[PDB]
């Protein structure tokens, strides 16, 4: 009997998105739903490589399979993830997109809110 739907909100993929440490997590809200890891990375690529590329990214999804828009990205350092910010409201493939920068912790409480919903309303 092992535990994991009750006892920490971490998938096998988020630990080592988060296992990352010294990075500047992004929360990209308004994603395209074609837009995929391989778009991010360019996205940012430009002048803002990502830690990893396709490995330095999460795409926040529901507990069934669909794509929430809302996402996570990696960076080294506050110098590309900043330069990045001034990118706020981007266009990617004709959408436009927000950027914001998150934190590890705040991350989880991203995931556990759209995993096993409890309202899906808070309240």
């Amino acid at each position: 009997g092992s535990s994991g739907s009750s006892g920490g909100g971490t998938s096998n993929e988020v630990a080592q998105f988060l296992s990352k440490e010294n990075q500047v997590i992004v929360r990209m809200r308004g994603l395209p739903f074609t837009a995929t890891a391989e778009e991010v990375v360019a996205f940012f690529g430009q002048h803002c490589p990502i830690t990893g590329g396709k490995e330095g990214i999460l795409f926040v999804t529901y507990p069934d399979g669909r794509p929430t828009g809302d996402a996570f990205v990696l960076f080294a350092c506050e110098e590309y993830a900043q330069n990045a910010l001034r990118k706020h409201k981007d266009l990617l493939g004709k959408r436009y997109i927000e950027l914001f920068r998150s934190t590890a912790a705040e991350v989880q409480q991203v995931l556990n809110r759209f995993s096993s919903a409890s309202g899906p309303s808070s309240g």
